[PDB]
């Protein structure tokens, strides 16, 4: 199961950085980007370098560097299974390079999934554009595409929040739906799901959403599922509306099999008869007596 993840321009590679740091197990990371600074300081491993005064926060330089480059984000990424996009869309590089890096994958056949946030409101209506044309190109070039707008993660810290503070917590939920997606494979628990599974659910379908909950105690199955269920992340979304569901229970060695069929019906009391919904499980050793369940809802509108 080879299993690659993109970071493509600054923000995305603070992202997969974060994912580095904390540890996503079984990928390889990568990092894009033109600032050949920002690549030196960053500490992944992989770094490709693409393209070529206030010019850099364009999208169209960032597009044309990755056109310029086609063949060394393919060979990068060939040979994959799956291939994470992140990107905080917005800037110059990312909004236009992503939808390039998807293209190629894409075109090679893998299975291509995009997490990317949209920016804060105070980042002006420029980037929020910027944001909006650069989503819909990648749209085109993505099977999966899940969205984080950034102003949902102020709903739960609010304050005089540093803005270190801030994007970090938009690294950690980019972290968390990418590991929440792959770790189903490379780290199975009790219930293993097969590739095939997460290949349907996330293949051709468009718009996507991610929500997470994490609870303890006697009934941390109902009470991790329930909160995935009403994440902020997932509050506009009509769960029912779509047509693929994903969930990955993330617990260590004392998860029980009937915790599995709880999160189970739990989620499947609020999807579509008509959906295909896939629960799987991933072991973390070092959870001890807490339950996570992430949802990724797929397909929707
Ligand atoms: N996850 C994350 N997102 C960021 C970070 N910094 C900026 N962003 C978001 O990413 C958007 C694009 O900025 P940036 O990636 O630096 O521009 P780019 O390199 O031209 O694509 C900004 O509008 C921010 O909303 C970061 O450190 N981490």
């Amino acid at each position: 199961a080879v299993i690659k993840v993109i970071g493509v321009g600054g923000g995305g590679g603070n992202a997969v950085e974060h994912m580095v740091r904390e540890r996503i197990e079984g990928v390889e990371f990568f990092a894009v980007n033109t600032d050949a600074q920002a690549l030196r300081k960053t500490a992944v491993g992989q770094t490709i370098q693409i393209g070529s005064l206030g010019a850099g926060a364009n999208p169209e330089v960032g597009r044309n560097a990755a056109d310029e480059d086609r063949d060394a984000l393919r060979a990068a990424l060939e040979g994959a299974d799956m291939v994470f996009i992140a990107a905080g869309m917005g800037g110059g590089t990312g909004t236009g390079a992503a939808p390039v890096v998807a293209e190629v994958a894409k075109d090679l056949g893998i299975l291509t999934v995009a997490v990317v946030t949209k920016p804060f409101n105070f980042e002006g209506k420029k980037r929020m554009a910027f944001a909006e044309q650069g989503i819909t190109e990648l749209s085109k070039h993505v099977d999966s595409l899940i969205t984080i707008p950034n102003d949902k993660l102020l709903k739960v810290l609010g304050r005089g929040i540093s803005l270190l503070d801030a994007f970090g917590a938009a690294n950690d939920v980019l972290k968390g739906a990418v590991q929440g997606i792959a770790e189903l494979i490379t780290r199975p628990g009790l219930m293993n799901v097969d590739f095939a599974d997460v290949r349907t659910v996330m293949s051709e379908m468009g718009y996507a959403m991610m929500g997470s909950g994490v609870a303890s105690g006697e009934d941390r199955a109902e009470e991790a599922a329930e909160m995935a269920i009403s994440s902020p992340l997932l509050e506009d979304i009509d769960l029912s509306g779509a047509r693929g569901v994903l969930v990955n229970i993330t617990a260590g060695f004392d998860l029980r099999l009937d915790e599995f069929e709880t999160v189970g019906n739990t989620i499947r009391a609020f999807a579509s008869d008509n959906a295909t919904v896939v629960i799987g499980t991933s072991l973390d050793p070092d959870m001890n007596d807490e339950l996570r369940v992430t949802v990724v809802a797929t397909g929707i509108g």
